[PDB]
């Protein structure tokens, strides 16, 4: 991850005019869509929290959690820490990132700070559901000037995405003011 | 450096009881002593600053500054960012690290934050002096409980080092209270 830290702009885009900031969300959303597409119900929920973090969750199969035989850490951690640009860039540029994966009857949790895992991926409970949830707090050390998410920028993009990804239900919720939207297109 | 950030204790020592914290200084001092041995005057100065950062400097030749053929960045940056454990570990666990090198008639400076260079090593002026200086501010995200340097812990180890590195002069200064020592065997 140090290459990204060294020159963030080369990976996420402009870190001062808000474009890179929102790009962080879109990158996570792209992964979420992929996940949602591989399951039956296909629902993604994007939430703008009051503390200016954003969470993206999908009800897919859950990203893999088993230990990578070469890397020596869980697959999820490899996905988050190795290398659209990929969620690892997002992790790298986030002051905090919370990862929750529901898969095989188990809830797995992990926390990262500036892309550094605070502990290995851990099974903390049981669950009847499946899916992946990522919540991130953009690093204020990286993102300057524009540091708060604009609902409209997210809504417009999610709306466009919904038509391209038929069958995928996409919900947008803004806990700062209670605004909500639901983009769902059939087509196929 | 992510391996280091992930398990700091395994590289620098216990991050809660002061062990690791003081080890940071010792790692830098090892490099400094090596530089001093290679120079003419042979003196190093270790300063505990008021803000609980520590600087270590030598009057040696100055660490290499040219671009590393394989890494593509200055040799100094390679030293600070590529894996005693080495000063890259110290860099990794420091919220800030300032590097200054006086070599071949030029002054070179670079700043790091959590092991990340803020810019490439750069020539900032001319000088007749030679040597290297590194000042680091231990990350308080990593070091807990014991977060302030203890003069006696540093002094004890520096005294041991003075005997072992006989020709080298070692000064310890504490700016928090004016305390100082001079170890020279
Ligand atoms: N605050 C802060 N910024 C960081 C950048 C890289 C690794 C750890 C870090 N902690
Ligand atoms: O891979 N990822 O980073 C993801 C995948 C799915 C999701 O809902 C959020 C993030
Ligand atoms: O290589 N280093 O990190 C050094 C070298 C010399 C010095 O005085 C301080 C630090």
């Amino acid at each position: 991850l140090d290459a990204v830290r060294k020159r963030p702009g080369m990976y996420i885009g402009d870190t001062d005019d808000g474009t890179g900031l929102h790009h962080m969300v879109f990158e996570v959303v792209d992964n979420a869509i992929d996940e949602a597409l591989a399951g039956h119900c296909k629902e993604i929920i994007v939430t703008i929290h009051a503390d200016n973090s954003v969470s993206v969750q999908d009800d897919g199969r859950g990203i893999p959690t088993g230990i990578h035989p070469e890397e020596g850490v869980s697959a999820a951690e490899v996905i988050m820490t190795v290398l659209g640009v990929g969620v690892s860039v997002v992790n790298a540029l986030s002051q905090k990132l919370e990862l929750v994966i529901q898969r095989e009857g188990k809830i797995h949790r992990q926390i990262y700070e500036h892309g550094v895992p605070q502990a290995p991926l851990a099974v903390t409970g049981e669950t009847e559901k499946t899916g992946t949830m990522v919540r991130f707090w953009p690093s204020l050390e990286t993102f300057t000037n524009v540091t708060e998410f604009e609902y409209e920028i997210l809504a417009k993009r999610l709306r466009e995405l919904s038509f391209l990804n038929s069958g995928v239900s996409i919900r947008l919720r803004d806990k700062r003011d209670g605004k909500e939207d639901h983009f769902h297109y059939e087509g196929g």
